[PDB]
């Protein structure tokens, strides 16, 4: 065991529960993502690192290893997606941790691929907060570490709709950085537009744009002055000089205002 609270899986109880590794729900820089099933009926997404003998592995690697499960093994966040279990094995070589599965994907796919469907008003203000209450979670933790890689394609969906923000990658910033990329991805929530946006935005706040301009169309109606307030909010998180943002727990203590939305 290398940390309390997490369960230690023996390779062959994985192998069940994801079919001999036969179902990918995905790749990234560091690891390959298996969906699986455990035998309490309790879906998973199981990351596994990319290098297949002892060799291609340093202590380093082990070490970075460890250090993630001791830090998400920290993180418990009904908005964070949250480590479950983890597995290390020689024979062969297995270097896996176990997460939530979440079955509506990315917030990213849910504002730009999806043509046929929208998240409405009430559902991106719950995803909104629900990301701002995981984040203050975070910097009360000070593991701002799992953030590193926050965007979009970063934070997930649950059966119903609440978001989850993940720390997949393998470990091989600032909490005022994360406070910036919070107010990009609640800017991104708002107006339906991704980074190939500051320059475009920066119009808004020169008082040279209407809400019906900036707030994406799919959403339809919506209260002005509520998208007002999260406008602010916006502009506070992504002022060019980090000092002068608010932090996350001033951004939550907003959200929850504007919201009316508990943690
Ligand atoms: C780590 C994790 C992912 C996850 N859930 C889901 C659900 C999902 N769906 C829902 C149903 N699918 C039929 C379509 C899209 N897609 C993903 C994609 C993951 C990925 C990540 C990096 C690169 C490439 C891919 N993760 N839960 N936990």
């Amino acid at each position: 065991a290398f940390v309390t609270g997490v369960p230690s899986l023996k390779r062959s109880e994985l192998e069940t529960a994801c079919e001999d590794f036969s179902n990918i729900i995905g790749s990234t820089s560091t690891c390959m993502l298996y969906k699986g099933t455990l035998s309490s009926g309790v879906e998973i997404a199981v990351a596994s690192s990319l290098v297949t003998s002892a060799k291609d592995w340093s202590k380093e690697n082990e070490s970075q290893y460890r250090k993630k499960i001791t830090n998400l093994s920290k993180v418990s966040h009904k908005n964070f997606m949250n480590l479950l279990g983890y597995c290390e094995e020689e024979h062969p070589f297995t270097r896996v941790m176990v997460f939530e599965y979440a079955p509506n994907g990315t917030l990213f796919e849910h504002l730009h691929v999806r043509e046929a469907e929208k998240l409405d008003w009430m559902a991106r203000l719950r995803i909104s907060m629900g990301i701002a209450y995981c984040l203050e979670h975070m910097h009360q933790l000070q593991t701002p570490a799992a953030l590193r890689n926050f965007d979009s394609t970063t934070v997930y969906l649950t059966d119903d709709f609440a978001a989850k923000v993940s720390d997949l990658e393998f470990w091989n910033p600032d909490m005022e950085d994360i406070v910036r990329k919070y107010g990009m991805v609640l800017l991104e929530i708002l107006t339906g537009r991704v980074p190939s946006l500051e320059n475009w935005v920066s119009r808004y706040f020169e008082g040279g744009m209407r809400l019906e301009e900036l707030i994406d169309p799919s959403i339809g109606f919506f209260p002005e002055d509520t998208a007002r307030a999260l406008c602010e909010v916006v502009r506070s998180c992504i002022d060019r000089d980090p000092k002068k943002r608010p932090q996350m727990k001033e951004v939550a203590a907003r959200m929850r205002e504007i919201t009316a939305l508990g943690p």
